[PDB]
């Protein structure tokens, strides 16, 4: 809570070094900020793949959802980031999770044309 905000504050600005600190002091791996958005959702939505990692192997929480039923997997379709797509998928992000329009990570990415994102969830 003390920590979770530094937590959610140094996923928000890439301080990867901050991160592990905090994680190394128990802080609030799933710490929700006035938005309802949790670090994982915050790091994966910059592409901060380090901050992301860390987060997932402190037990961080994949199907975490935002306002319009984006997990970090959704996320990570849309912007198209192949490693944090990855990173998700091997702690075990679901890859059936559908919005809130019905819509999974992959149809995201095909909506955004992220054509090798798409290929990986289609693999899956």
């Amino acid at each position: 809570s003390d920590l979770g905000k530094k937590l959610l504050e140094a996923a928000r600005a890439g301080q990867d070094d901050e991160v592990r600190i905090l994680m190394a002091n128990g802080a609030d791996v799933n710490a929700k900020d006035e938005y309802g958005l949790t670090p994982l959702y915050l790091a994966t939505a910059h592409g901060h793949l380090e901050i992301v990692e860390v987060l997932l192997k402190n037990g961080a929480d994949v199907n975490a959802v935002d306002a319009i039923g984006f997990t970090p997997l959704h996320l990570a379709a849309f912007i198209g980031h192949l490693e944090i797509a990855e990173v998700l998928l091997k702690h075990g992000a679901d890859v059936n999770a559908q919005d809130k329009f019905g819509k999974t990570a992959f149809d995201i990415s095909i909506g955004n044309g992220n054509e090798d994102l798409a290929e990986i969830l289609q693999k899956l």
